Formats: C-alpha cells, structure tokens, sequence
C-alpha cells in the first residue's frame, strides 16, 4: 500500500528521472522509465 517502502522507492526513481530531464540526460531518463516501470509493476502485482 501507499506506506511500503516500495511505493517510496518509486517516488524516488521519479525524483531521479526529473533530474535527469532537467539536464537534458535522454539517454538515462530512458533507462531509468524502465527502471520506473518494472518497479511499479512488482508494487501492482505483489500483494500489500
């Protein structure tokens, strides 16, 4: 749920891809959505 520590972890790859964006670092904003995403989906998927 919203207080898993996954769900932090989450919001920190966010922080991490605004960053980068804010640089214009294309290449690792890339990478790290995909990072992003996988975590979301083990957060969706496994019960909490």
């Amino acid at each position: 749920g919203s207080g898993s520590p996954l769900a932090q972890q989450i919001k920190n790859i966010h922080s991490f891809i605004h960053q980068a964006k804010a640089a214009g670092r294309m290449d690792e904003v890339r990478t790290l959505q995909e990072n992003l995403h996988q975590l979301m989906h083990e957060y969706f998927q496994q019960s909490d």
